[PDB]
């Protein structure tokens, strides 16, 4: 048998599989357990390290996807299904994946760790868009991705209780990270050069590892694509988590914390998923029922508090957004919007849409939003009202939280690089009005255009290769700039003074200044004073 | 009579007048200056509505400007032309209710459209006799009949104890109205057409014009209206009855007059100068672009607030011309905002900007103030002194003039009026204020009146041509309700302002350019959002 495909890790022996990439083979080790299955009475509990095994464990296939809600809005539609679980659902889902070049690296090689997104209620490391073979083959990287518990199973919390202390899904991630420290050298990885990257909820997870001390010895650099630990959707207070859990329990017939959690533990998985969405306090979009909680433990204070006071001198961060962050969410509840027409909306529908997109807003706060985003030269034009609705959602939930994070990190000594991703895929199945939606940079970072069967353009292939190089160069050095290329133009560090960032698209890098500066001043500076009164 | 110019003798309702033959660059004009239109509002008549002038005997000499109404005189920059040109140029007196008439020489054959000028000056100052209001150029070049009147200002014109008989308020506006009635009766004697009367005025003069539009008994007295950098709506042009009463009661205390009858009777014993000396001490907050004694919402001259009145009115057959200059706010900054001077660049700090906003928006709560600061800050360069200086100017200009105008143009258009809007962007080569002030409040006036036609004034040839264009627009509008020339389709057109398209034009050396949206985004802040905020 192939000795390249055989590895001994602390828990026992593994057999991987030789996979084909367009320019050569890669070694893949898929479905490696990093924890005891969090089932039965381990539901809602922190993960425990996997017990050693006998013989040779088969690591040639993806393991099960963590139990989660499955999307039904557009059945059979490629643009939604590409995010749906592509393996069997199970609470037994704590496994990770490793790609390395074939043969395994001669020298200790920088490690990239992918943390998938999905609103803390969905996602899996087995999706096609997270295929690590391209980065491994082309850039010679060691790539790791783990599954972590989502929804109630990962984030249901009765703060203070022993049996549901919250944030266990984040603890799953942390265990996977510890696993990398202990075992990655056997694959050729360098545990002293570990870069986390993630998107949406994944980016916010990365952010929370930055902000949580026990995670700090497990990585060296971070990438946050379209998501932040701060902001309106990524965390909840202990009181609001307690409320939601208690509500969900009542909804499923349960019933002290111990009694309540015991009854929840007897409920079949889908019974919990059936009521997951019924515990949000307001009708809303870009809000998720079970997300990380400010527990005073994993998170000692709010992300905002923690980014304001931190010391980040030896940290390097790459952060960014896509061109149309908000468009994807509108078709999931805002009247007037559909992937099947041009979604031209009235003025009235725009005011209604705002109460949904900013569900915490007072009447006055919502008025401020409407008045800010209305183009008063064309206050009733449906095309603008549509594009503004999208902008309200994108800015409130991604762009401005990102601008706030970038600035706090830079000011606190961190080395920050910022981007905006503006290329819309030729193969994109969503309508034109949605532009470049949340999530559609990922396929380019992972190098999917290199797969000739996917029908991307030749320029898109060249573009994907550029992005893979930025990301890996960042992983190697904390600087995305090619140390060979002497004719660029260079990607400068984001600073509070100059506020420089770059556009990523088919044209060469362009340097811009101010990331929605005026509009984010409204969100980040004015609106809080308004709600505080 | 006998051996005098037979073209200079005219009779009006109150008696015979002798006028003067004046030289304009292109030929002579007739002037009749210091024609009384009211009984002197002195003594027991102070604070009272004006009474029509009683007929005189003999030929009244009307060859010189009469007294300027008693008023505060500016002392900020002594000897400086930039300020002096606005200061009284005749003796101050409470006996000041006179008006002036310029007509072609000889007087016109057929009835001629009449222009009536109402000066500004914050309702505390001004005079129709000033050099920048010289009607000879419009009379000579355009053949217009021009009329300007003195009206009472400050305490004498606007001190009010609402509901009382002895100080009902707004008497300064009734002076104006009385002069408008005088024109209806008498202007035909000078060759003027009382059926074509166009009001125009600047700043508080503009606001005055707007108040005549909003007050029924003035409506039979004119046909068209021009409002230059001022509106009856907005934060400075009116006060409530409650606030007017509070200010009058305070000023009374300050001068030694602690029901309404006895208070006012004590005030009438006070020397005019005593009232002026305490006028500024009754403002409720440290402020700029605020004036102590202004028109009051009395339920009489003004049946409701101007805001309410422009919201609900029918303005079907009204044609209006409105507009602003490029830098409405700059002039006011040197009269109160620390950091600002005509004698340096006035580059200011962020702190000074925050302090300036509280003064420039004196009625703002802390939250509203912060909304202002956040809106006007440049978040790419939030500490930049040049930007902060220019933003301070924009705050004051937008809040007080540009957005109230936008609001007025919008409401009047929506209610059936034909509206024409402009921005005036040319800075006089002769301006004595520093460059950073740009095109300040009041500095289009000298062009509308045609002062650059006076060769002794050192304007450029382009400015001379420019001035003639503006005179054409104004007089065409007076004549027809349209500033465009029907014998000049070749020249670019000035479209009406509409809610749908929001068109206005640039006024400078270059041919008319059409722009859309009168600071639409920023004015949505001032006009739509800020009132909601102050409510809570
Ligand atoms: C992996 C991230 N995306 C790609 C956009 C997959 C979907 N997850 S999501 O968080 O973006 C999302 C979208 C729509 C409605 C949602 O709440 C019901 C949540
Ligand atoms: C020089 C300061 N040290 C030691 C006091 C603290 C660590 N500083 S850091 O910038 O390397 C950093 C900060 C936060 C999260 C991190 O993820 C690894 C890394
Ligand atoms: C003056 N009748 S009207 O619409 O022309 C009208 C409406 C209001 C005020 C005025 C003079 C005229
Ligand atoms: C009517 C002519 N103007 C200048 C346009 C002469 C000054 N008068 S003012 O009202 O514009 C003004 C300006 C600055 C500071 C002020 O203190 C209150 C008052
Ligand atoms: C788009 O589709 C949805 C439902 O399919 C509908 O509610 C909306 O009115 C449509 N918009 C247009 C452009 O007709
Ligand atoms: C300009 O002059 C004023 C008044 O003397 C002063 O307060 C301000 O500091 C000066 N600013 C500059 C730029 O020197
Ligand atoms: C115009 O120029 C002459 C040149 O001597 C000067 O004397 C005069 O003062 C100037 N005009 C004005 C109003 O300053």
């Amino acid at each position: 048998e192939d000795p390249q495909l055989l590895v001994r890790v602390r828990g026992g022996q593994l057999r991987g599989i030789r996979l084909k990439a367009p320019g050569g083979p890669v070694s893949a080790f898929l479905g490696i357990p990093f924890a005891e299955p969090p089932v039965g009475s381990r539901r809602f509990m922190p993960p425990e390290p996997k017990r050693p095994w006998s013989g040779v464990l088969d690591a040639t296939t993806f393991q099960n996807v963590c139990y989660q809600y499955v999307d039904t809005l557009y059945p059979g539609f490629e643009g939604t299904e590409m995010w749906n679980p592509n393996r069997e659902l199970s609470e037994d889902c704590l496994y990770l994946n490793v790609w390395t070049p074939y043969p395994r690296p001669a020298s200790p090689t920088p490690v990239l760790i992918w943390i998938y997104g999905g609103g803390f209620y969905s996602g899996a490391a087995s999706l096609d868009v997270y295929d690590g073979r391209f980065l491994a083959q082309v850039e010679g990287a060691v790539l790791v991705s783990m599954n972590y518990r989502v929804g109630t199973f990962g984030f249901l919390a009765l703060p203070g209780s022993r049996e549901a202390p919250g944030n266990v899904g984040l603890l799953d991630q942390r265990l996977a990270l510890q696993w990398v420290q202990e075992n990655i050298a056997a694959f050729g990885g360098d545990p002293m050069s570990v870069t986390l990257f993630g998107e949406s909820a994944g980016a916010a997870s990365v952010g929370m590892h930055i902000l949580s001390l026990p995670s700090r010895s497990l990585f060296h650099r971070a990438v946050l694509q379209s998501g932040t630990p701060n902001g309106p959707w990524a965390t909840v207070s202990a009181g609001e988590a307690r409320r939601r859990a208690t509500l969900l329990a009542r909804l499923v017939g349960c019933p002290n914390d111990t009694e309540l959690i015991a009854c929840l533990r007897t409920r079949p998985a889908q019974d919990l998923v059936d009521h997951e969405w019924h515990v949000l306090p307001q009708e809303s979009i870009f809000r998720f029922s079970f997300v990380p909680v400010v527990d005073g433990d994993f998170l000692s204070d709010t992300p905002e508090a923690l980014i304001n006071t931190g010391d980040f001198q030896d940290l390097q961060v790459l952060v960014g957004v896509v061109k149309d962050e908000g468009s994807y969410f509108l078709v999931y509840g805002v009247p007037g919007f559909s992937k099947d027409n041009e979604s031209l909306i009235s003025r009235a529908q725009f005011l209604a849409g705002v109460r949904i997109g900013v569900p915490q807003a007072s009447d006055l706060a919502a008025e401020a939003v409407v008045l800010h985003y209305t183009d008063w030269l064309h206050p009733e034009d449906p095309t603008h009202l549509r594009d503004a609705m999208s902008a309200v959602v994108g800015d409130h939930n991604v762009v401005c939280p990102v601008a706030q994070l970038a600035g706090r990190l830079a000011a606190q000594g961190a080395r920050v690089y910022a981007y905006i991703f503006e290329h819309r895929a030729s193969t994109l199945t969503w309508p034109l009005w949605m532009g470049v939606p949340h999530g559609y940079e990922i396929e380019f970072i992972f190098g999917l255009p290199l797969d000739p069967s996917l029908n991307y353009t030749t320029e898109e292939r060249i573009f994907a290769q550029r992005l893979m190089k930025y990301w890996t160069n960042f992983a190697r050095t904390g600087d995305p700039n090619d140390p060979r290329d002497s004719k660029s133009p260079q990607w400068p560090p984001y600073t509070t003074a100059a506020q420089q960032y770059v556009s990523l698209n088919l044209k060469p890098l362009e340097v811009r200044r101010g990331l929605r500066a005026q509009t984010c001043a409204f969100w980040n500076r004015f609106l809080p004073k308004l709600l505080s009164a």
